[PDB]
């Protein structure tokens, strides 16, 4: 069955062999069930855990981590001729924390399932149909409704599935489709066919989706789609079908790791170029073949030095701690990845209904006839503060509280919209708010009646149950309904007769068929005959209410005071109903629409603020788009919007040079399919522009896919918040704009500590290249490499993602997403640092062989030979060769590299900043990781088994002394590094010089001079 709402009824149930009197019998039920299927959509397959694991291999930084583990497992494995089995145990530690942080990886998306299901109402859809086994209607289960079957649907009824109307019971069908299309008004319902095939959701009149609910009538129909089949079900299909690329801080991590993996193979390549033909000596190898074995050796080290194993456990940390911020703030964050995305986000699509506005219609503007005479009047204007439908708030009039208990006109405009409408407010604890029962205007003029307490009821000790009706029924008791004449469409206006516990009749409609039947007026409590300047200054008011800077939906109020008695009624035609109030006296009228939220005008200037610019992508027409753009601030008040709103027709019509400039102008689109959104979102991210796209509803779930970052309303549908990757549960649109603010502060502290990570695996790298070309031992064998990397090298890191926030950070424009993580100059300020670390450690264990008080004395680089003395050969000297083993040499170079890693992140607080300017106690948490990881340090070299696992042994004062002397000098680089960067502290210097003058008392010449 295709294209529904082109055939009329006749034919579509013909086509299914359905009649509307009796139904279908049980046979044909089954075989339509056999045949199409569950009326469901499918739930999201479990991803289970292997599955996680084995996709968590795709970045590139896990693998290169695994590739080196690997690696260095297969060596292990090479590695035969050893004994002592605690080898092996190198490779092994690297695995625990490729697990780790993965669980992490795991376990945050869990949890933020853990708060995505729990804010579902999982109510089972319960509707009723009618079929020939009974002639009553039954009530089954949502998944039992097959196409072809016949359903009855009522006011309050959630839809079902795709239904082809056949015939409305009550006078008209009101269906309020902001779900599916974002409408937010209610649509009239016909079973009149359309003709067009390709109308839109909107044009089919004679369709009720599914997920939509009734808001006025009754009516039958007949069900043509069902399951997957439904618009929603096609709008979830072309969800899935878009694929969601990697985050912006993903992209650039893989690039990282990418160069790092090119820096990584260069070195290998260079480090054997330069070891290789070095065999001709008369040693062992066979041929370079036992040598292969040594130079393998060297080359997994390299490797193990230049890849920072604690890069992404702190990482890791700073996305659970900035998802943890989210949490506080009111914000599920669905992958930790995506917290940062908001910080580089530069463009904003929001969703209008239900997303910028609150998509509860409510009175913000009402008038009262005040005084009156010949040809003029002044009229008494009051402003509404509700946005919502919940009862509180107060009435203004000229900017100052008042009460409407001394209005008359208040009281009667306040019964008559108690009165007249039909619908109601109710509160429930599951959701704990407020929810309408009929049409949005008449559950909003309910909420008016209730705000503005004519009759000064007591509200102070009143429970919230009965506080959505609390005034309402005062009214309704002492002025009980007798009948109602329902809306017709060509009086446009309908009317409520009731009496007394005199006798007056209300009605309520448009402003201009009101205002033409009536014949009186209302001023205070007295009547008065009909003068024009009254009509022309009232109908001003309306269009300038109407079409004016804000537009609202004006309603026209009117008692008629003298109406027929209820004996002379007709009720059974429609054109007697105008007749019946050809003269009426009319009290005011009122002005509602679908407010926005109080929170989002000081959130559109923020984000202009920063850079970011906000576009409404929106279902509804233009010129409530346009509306709720000017009052949000999107567009001035007299702002001209004639190159900046543009429709789904108009942009589709447009050139695609046009759409260039309209894309990077437009701010307002209105009357946009889900696929005209997900094209929209597509074209903005074809300008290299990270897209944030923010909504609720079915219509937004591909496009909140399609963008780089999507943010769901809490009260938005499940696809919605299964489509994307933030939820607001307390629709707060200001979070958006914390998000933001964190994420470009958790951004610059991941550029700082990768920077430090970065510097601290160069120095290691130049080190072991250093020993290797030198000819010297190993000073850093790679276990030591894996606790100082891990330990030293996350602590700091830790702590330095705990780094102040820039004062000028929500001030400046989006950073350019093409920019690296290390420029040129950084990159050069890096490699210096890094070079000076190798150097240094290299130094020290050189100054340990030949100049050292407590060792050997093998200087001028003789005798350095490595692997190379085995007896007393002339070119032996006097110490032995076992202390080429000795673990004092490989503890210097570890202290050295630890106290320069400290300092490293001592003076890594700022960016260009002196350490001068910014004293290091700024960020309590920097120095208490130094100090921790110092301890951790000390505890390492004077504990009983770690000194067995690691090579070292404990030091001693004059050790310790020449480690602080060699390590300090790198503030000094780092410091002279910022300051020809920036170019082209009074209590700081005081705790200086409990350090720096000690390091003067002693001074070596360290007796090396024979070549470096
Ligand atoms: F729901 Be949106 F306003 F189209
Ligand atoms: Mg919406």
């Amino acid at each position: 069955m295709e294209n529904a709402h082109t055939k009329t009824v006749e034919e579509v149930l013909g086509h299914f062999g359905v009649n509307e009197s009796t139904g279908l019998s049980l046979e044909q039920v089954k075989k339509l069930k056999e045949r199409w299927g569950s009326n469901e959509l499918p739930a999201e397959e479990g991803k289970t855990l292997l599955e996680l694991v084995i996709e968590q291999f795709e970045d590139l930084l896990v693998r290169i981590l695994l590739l080196a583990a690997c690696i260095s497992f297969v060596l292990a494995w090479f590695e035969e001729g050893e004994e002592t089995i605690t080898a092996f145990v190198e490779p092994f530690v690297i695995l625990l924390i490729l697990v780790a942080n993965a669980i992490v990886g795991v376990w945050q998306e869990r949890n933020a399932e853990n708060a995505i299901e729990a804010l579902k109402e999982y109510e089972p859809e319960m509707g009723k149909v009618y079929r020939q086994d009974r002639k009553s209607v039954q009530r089954i289960k949502a998944k039992d409704i097959v196409p072809g079957d016949i359903v009855e649907i009522a006011v309050g009824d959630k839809v079902p599935a795709d239904i082809r109307l056949t015939s409305i019971k009550s006078t008209t069908l009101r269906v309020d489709q902001s779900i599916l299309t974002g409408e937010s008004v209610s649509v009239i319902k016909h079973t009149d066919p359309v003709p067009d095939p390709r109308a839109v959701n909107q044009d089919k009149k004679n369709m009720l989706f599914s997920g939509t609910n009734i808001a006025a009538g009754k009516a039958m129909g007949v069900v043509v789609a069902t399951g997957v089949n439904t618009e929603i079900g096609k709008i979830r299909d072309e969800m899935v079908a878009t694929e969601q690329e990697r985050t912006p801080l993903q992209q650039k991590l893989d690039e990282f790791g990418e160069q790092l993996s090119k820096v990584i193979s260069l070195i290998c390549i260079a480090v054997w170029i330069i070891n290789i033909g070095h065999f001709n000596d008369p040693v062992h190898g066979g041929s370079w073949i036992r040598g292969a074995i040594y130079y393998f050796k060297i080359a997994v080290a390299l490797a193990v030095a230049a890849i920072p194993e604690g890069l992404p456990a702190v990482i890791t940390t700073c996305l659970a701690l900035g998802t943890r911020r989210m949490a506080k703030k009111n914000a599920i964050v669905r992958s930790l990845p995506s917290v940062e995305t908001l910080g580089c986000t530069s463009v904003i699509c929001s969703d209008k209904t239900g997303t910028l506005t609150t998509n509860q219609m409510s009175v913000c503007r009402m008038f009262i006839l005040d005084r009156v005479e010949g040809d003029t009047c002044s009229l008494n204007e009051f402003t509404i503060t509700g946005s919502t439908y919940a009862p509180i708030g107060e009435v203004h009039k000229d900017d100052k509280p008042v009460n409407c208990h001394q209005y008359d006109g208040l009281v009667e405009l306040a019964t008559i919209c108690a009165l007249c409408n039909d619908s109601a407010l109710d509160y429930n604890e599951a959701k704990g708010v407020y929810e309408k029962v009929g049409e949005a205007t008449e559950t909003a003029l309910t909420c008016l009646v209730e705000k503005m307490n004519v009759f000064d009821t007591e509200l102070k000790g009143l429970s919230k149950i009965e506080r959505a009706n609390a005034c309402n029924s005062v009214i309704k008791q002492l002025m009980k309904k007798e009948f109602t004449l329902e809306f017709s469409r060509d009086r446009k206006s309908m009317s409520v007769y009731c009496t007394p516990n005199m006798s007056k009749m209300f009605v309520k409609g448009a402003p201009e068929g009101v205002i033409d039947r009536c014949t009186h007026i209302r001023v205070g409590s007295t009547k008065v005959p009909m003068t024009s300047g009254v009509k022309q200054k009232i109908m001003s008011v309306i269009r300038e209410w109407g079409s004016g800077s804000d537009t609202l939906r004006c309603l026209a109020l009117a008692t008629h005071d003298n109406p027929l008695r209820r004996e002379e009624m007709h009720l059974e035609d429609s054109a007697n109903f105008i007749k019946y109030e050809t003269n009426l006296t009319f009290v005011g009228c009122v002005g509602m629409l679908d407010p926005p939220r109080i929170e989002v005008a000081s959130s559109v200037k923020l984000c202009r603020q920063a850079g970011i610019r906000v576009i409404m992508i929106t279902g509804d027409n233009k010129g409530t788009a346009v509306a709720i753009c000017r009052r949000i601030g999107i567009f001035g008040q007299d702002e001209d919007v004639t190159s900046k709103a543009f429709t789904g027709r108009e942009f589709d019509e447009l050139n695609p040079s046009a759409q260039r400039d309209a894309c990077l102008n437009a701010r307002c689109f209105a009357r946009v399919e889900p696929s005209h959104k997900s094209k929209i979102v597509e074209f903005l991210q074809s300008f290299d522009e990270i897209t944030a796209m923010t909504g609720d509803g079915v219509n937004d779930a591909p496009a909140l896919k399609k963008a780089e970052i999507g943010i769901a309303m809490g009260s938005g549908t499940a696809v919605a918040k299964t489509a994307s990757e933030m939820v607001l549960a307390d629709d707060n649109f200001s979070t958006i704009v914390a998000a933001v603010e964190e994420g470009r502060a958790i951004y610059n502290n991941m550029k700082q500590f990768i920077r430090y990570l970065i510097s601290s695996n160069v120095g290691e790298v130049v080190c072991i290249f250093l020993t290797a070309a030198l000819g010297f031992p190993e000073a850093l064998i790679p276990v030591q490499l894996l606790w100082v990397n891990l330990v030293t090298d996350g602590l700091p890191a830790t702590a330095l993602g705990f780094n102040p926030p820039d004062l000028d950070i929500m001030n400046k424009p989006p950073r350019n997403p093409k920019e690296p993580l290390i420029s040129g100059w950084l990159f050069f300020r890096y490699l210096a640092i890094g070079c000076y670390v190798g150097a240094a450690t290299v130094g020290a264990a050189a100054w340990w062989f030949i100049a050292a008080d407590g060792g050997p004395r093998v200087s001028f680089y003789q005798l350095s030979h490595f692997l190379q003395c085995k007896e007393d050969n002339p070119d032996f000297e006097g110490v032995d060769c076992a202390i080429f083993e000795s673990p004092y040499p490989m503890t210097m170079a570890l202290s050295v590299l630890v106290t320069i890693e400290m300092c490293n992140a001592l003076n890594s607080l700022s960016e260009n900043q002196s350490l001068l300017r910014m004293p290091p106690w700024e960020n309590i948490w920097l120095v208490g990781s130094i100090c921790l990881s110092m301890s951790l340090h000390f505890l390492i070299l004077y504990v009983e088994p770690l000194p067995l696992i690691f090579q070292i042994t404990p030091l001693n004062v004059t050790q310790w002394l020449m480690v602080l002397k060699i390590s300090l000098p790198v503030i000094l680089m780092d410091e002279t590094l910022k300051f020809v960067a920036r170019n082209y502290s009074w209590p700081f210097v005081l705790l200086i010089m409990p350090l720096v003058i000690w390091v003067y008392s002693t001074d070596t010449n360290f007796s090396d001079m024979f070549w470096s």
